[PDB]
DNA sequence: ATACGCGGCCGCCCATCAGAATCCCGGTGCCGAGGCCGCTCAATTGGTCGTAGACAGCTCTAGCACCGCTTAAACGCACGTACGCGCT
């Protein structure tokens, strides 16, 4: 009986997932969340279904980029798994915040 | 030939006059608001025309809601491997 050796599945997908364009985040929950905050400035406002996507794309890509910076720093240390600080470390250096 | 005298020397406590050092009052240099000001060219003033844009009417897209059949994706847990990370 058989189970793939660790780290054999993850890379395979990386690429599969790298080749394609299609969004990873969910249409319903995303939307609800967007509505949640927008209400908190002013309550009960509307957006064209696309207007929601416009918003959805700009952030989905945004993370994937940060994860990439997080990874280099994980590597720089002789490590293998993106730890917390690395993200923060990354955040601090970019000096966005 | 043999015995007495003393002489400046000196430690002693005791006296006089100048110099060192702290406190009572100080001048000096640096920084930053002030004042002065004056020739003047950019804002203000009084004024006309016209056009953006507020506004009200209107219609006509699309954002919401809502439902249920279908199912892919998320979930949670079980088991172990191969890394995080600690030490030397």
């Amino acid at each position: 009986p058989h189970r793939y050796r660790p780290g054999t599945v993850a890379l395979r997908e990386i690429r599969r997932y790298q080749k394609s364009t299609e969004l990873l985040i969910r249409k319903l929950p995303f939307q609800r969340l967007v509505r949640e905050i927008a209400q908190d400035f002013k309550t009960d406002l509307r957006f064209q279904s696309s207007a929601v996507m416009a918003l959805q794309e700009a952030s989905e890509a945004y993370l994937v980029g940060l994860f990439e910076d997080t990874n280099l720093c994980g590597i720089h240390a002789k490590r293998v798994t993106i730890m917390p600080k690395d993200i923060q470390l990354a955040r601090r250096i970019r000096g966005e915040r």
